[PDB]
């Protein structure tokens, strides 16, 4: 039995490449062995069945003759195994030695190009790409949250919502950094500081209009146990692995068309039966106008700079390669134990997560400049080793997109609200708002943005009344 | 009659003309130290010298002594790292076209301690242009102003600390034209931290006005560093109104800040020495206390903290991903940007080094919107790399540091002075609240807190800011 890359040169017969193709390989085994006895998923549910079906895919690898064909490309996979053993020194910190998962994803199939499984085989065997798993935190945003509202069609681009303290249903405060919160802001704003307030409110308005939001989410593969938690957005009750969560970004920048991750293609019988080939089942997840206003978000996330230095790590690194259309996201848990960036261009996604195997705190910068010039590193290696793999396509609004003039100061169509009794005239500064409905956005009401308490809209009007 | 580098090794021989950068800048000042010293041999008097056919006379008698005589110049110029100050220009002079045309460039790397020019950047390519923009080229350095004229008197001055609130509510000129930042009209109270960070202009408005009304002798100040400015009275000065500078000069500046408070004039020409003997010119070393200690590293702190926060520099993001360990040397530096983008600047020094840096257009168009905090702050972490490259130990490893002359208070997060209490117009009130350390250059430390806790802001302004406070 042999395993090869996507070409067909062999990686070996039957140092974390081995182990995950084969793991993943005899995964598929296990699937195949079970179908072809027809074990009911009762008898699957059951431990020693379990054991039983997982030794016998094994041994069917090892005793069979079998070609196991991977997605993996040799020379990128090996060219971040390089960049990681050259480039890994830059995620120390002075917490400890940082481990580090990546997965490279091509974003039309799925399929997985090459991944970083940790800092050195060698020193440590914990799998980071495929087997660890970690909250991915503010990532959890324009997936769970804005990406949903948006499709739903009670959100558009230049929406404002609430930034304004508020508490959990404990009472205690919902805390950014330091901050307790400040006022309104846009989805723009709300996204490239990663706030909290406005994720909590805008699942708290999903929740209120009962949308699907496990629909959405099982449809990318993603397995969360309960969907009933205030801080869901913001990746509280989530935990992914970086393979995973990949898949997820890849959805997003596939334009809404989710596929699904997989490292091996095919593996064939010695007599060359297929006893297993991947097969492309695309998935619209989020409408082509929703996925595309997102991609024109994420892209400022990165432009702006605000949470990560990865566009000005990689443009000294390569100016060429910072002219690729970059969108991206970043996340932050609680106390600094596990930094992302996921980064996409139109073609590829590489995910990326760092923190401690026994879940210790990074450094307060770990994520904004370490993993941002960590991961400016590994792009450019990636480049190297395949000079058009990232491609120079940009991505851009579907034609299907609706685009409405609002007030720069509502998010909304202007004209007339009622003001505590005084109606009054609401005019100024508008901008382009696109939205995935079909009327774009609504008049400008009272209640103009997500979330806000009574006190808040009084306070936000009053701004807004100094006309 | 020879031009050399610091070492000795021979830059050019002088001869007469028929009838690059590097070789035109120091005959030019080597000519100016021989006219000096000609006068003097001549006891020409500088009222006698102020006499314009006298100028003539003895500017062409200096130019003929060094090409007729045998005279040894040796200049300040390190002949390897301005090498790679020269290569850096030509392979990464490319970063800084934005799509405005070709923009021109001018660097000057100066010693800290002793105010000698290792080496600089003249422009693009002199056979293309030969302008000077490093040593001719004069421009409005416009924020970089800021930490100069108007914060660092101010703390020099005991009028405030380095966690001093400051005003950036919306305010007029004496014209009534709003004071704008970028697109805004400005917002409420500040530290002086963030207002260097972001660098907003009404803040140092302020400022300037305080000492305006204080009497402080800022001219006295510019002066002892080298400036030239014929316009005090201009209410935009500390944003670099009614100022224009060379990058020699501006870097000279930045020095004095750099070198705890202490300017050593520029210059790049340390002796000439005749054949004979004699020495006709010799560098004399005349350190001057401009600012005391206490001012100079407390503003050190806070110029730290303008590259780190990276608001309006990439600078050091892009330090880190070109060499990481040279990006963790102690760096300080400021950002300027003149109004309609035509000129950005950004100056920075480590213990040892200042580096000034200028970008524009030789016509003054406008340069893009982030010329000046991406592709110059890029260019120049190239630039920081290759003189490194060249001699790496020149940065050094020293921190900046608090003198011990320092006072330090326990300060309101809120207010920027001691707590207390407060007339707050009748209902006198106990002002509590997250606690800070402020540092100070006087002998008392920061005041209780008054009511009009803050530099500058209107009545309107503090009901709106103690509001605000009060609501805890
Ligand atoms: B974001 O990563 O910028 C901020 N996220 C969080 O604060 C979050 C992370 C994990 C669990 C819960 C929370 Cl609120
Ligand atoms: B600073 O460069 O960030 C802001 N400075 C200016 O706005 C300025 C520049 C030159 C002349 C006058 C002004 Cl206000
Ligand atoms: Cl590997
Ligand atoms: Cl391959
Ligand atoms: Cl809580
Ligand atoms: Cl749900
Ligand atoms: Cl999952
Ligand atoms: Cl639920
Ligand atoms: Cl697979
Ligand atoms: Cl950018
Ligand atoms: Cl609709
Ligand atoms: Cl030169
Ligand atoms: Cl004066
Ligand atoms: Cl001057
Ligand atoms: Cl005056
Ligand atoms: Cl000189
Ligand atoms: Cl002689
Ligand atoms: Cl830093
Ligand atoms: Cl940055
Ligand atoms: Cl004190
Ligand atoms: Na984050
Ligand atoms: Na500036």
């Amino acid at each position: 039995s042999e395993i090869t890359y996507s070409d067909g040169t062999v990686i070996a017969s039957i140092d974390y490449l081995y182990f995950t193709t084969l793991a993943e390989a005899q995964e598929r085994m296990y699937d195949y062995l079970a179908q072809r006895d027809n074990v009911s998923a009762k008898e699957l549910k059951n431990e020693a069945t379990q054991k039983f079906y997982r030794d016998l895919a094994a041994k069917e690898i090892e005793n069979g003759g079998y070609k196991i064909t991977t997605t993996i490309d040799q020379k990128i996979h090996s060219a971040m195994q390089s960049a990681v053993a050259d480039y890994g020194y830059l995620l120390d910190d002075g917490t400890g030695r940082v481990e580090v998962g990546n997965v490279l994803m091509d974003n039309q199939t799925g399929a997985i190009l090459g991944f970083v499984g940790g800092r050195n085989y060698q020193e440590n065997q914990n799998n980071h790409a495929f087997d660890t798993k970690r909250s991915p935190a503010s990532t959890t945003k324009p997936l769970l949250a804005y990406g949903i509202a948006i499709d739903q069609g009670l959100m558009g681009s230049e929406t404002i919502l609430s930034n304004y303290p508020t508490n959990f249903a404990n009472g205690n405060p919902i805390m950014y950094a330091n901050s307790k919160g400040t006022g309104m802001m846009t989805l723009g704003e709300a996204l490239n500081y990663s706030w909290n307030i406005p994720a909590y409110w805008t699942y708290r308005m999903l929740r209120e209009n009962g949308v699907d939001v496990k629909g959405y989410m099982e449809k990318m593969g993603y397995e969360i146990p309960e969907y009933g938690i205030e801080s869901l957005p913001m990746g509280g009750g989530i935990e992914v692995t970086v393979a995973q969560h990949t898949n997820g970004y890849q959805t997003l920048a596939n334009n809404g068309v989710y596929h699904q991750k997989h490292v091996i293609s095919k593996i064939e019988a010695a007599d060359g039966r297929v006893v297993y080939e991947y097969q492309d089942k695309p998935v619209q997840v989020y409408s082509k106008a929703t996925a595309t206003i997102m991609q024109g978000l994420l892209r400022e996330v990165l432009s702006s700079r605000v949470t990560t230095t990865f566009k000005s790590n990689l443009t000294s690194l390569n100016p060429t390669l910072a002219n690729a259309d970059w969108i991206g996201k970043t996340g932050t848990t609680g106390q600094d134990e596990n930094m992302w960036l996921m980064l996409s261009t139109p073609r590829l996604t590489l995910g990326g997560w760092i923190g401690h195997d026994d879940n210790h705190s990074l450094s307060q910068q770990a994520g904004y400049s370490n993993n941002s010039n960590y991961m400016a590193h590994l792009v450019n290696a990636i480049q190297q080793a395949s000079p058009s793999i990232w491609g120079n396509e940009r991505f851009a609004l579907d034609p299907s997109v609706v685009k409405s003039e609002v007030l720069k100061s509502t998010g909304q169509k202007p004209g007339k609200v009622s003001v505590e009794g005084k109606e009054v005239e609401v005019t100024g500064s508008t901008v382009t708002s696109y939205w995935a409905n079909k009327s774009g956005a609504p008049a400008t009401s009272y209640r103009f943005a997500i979330g806000g308490s009574d006190a808040d809209y009084q306070n936000a009007w009053s701004s807004i009344v100094g006309s």
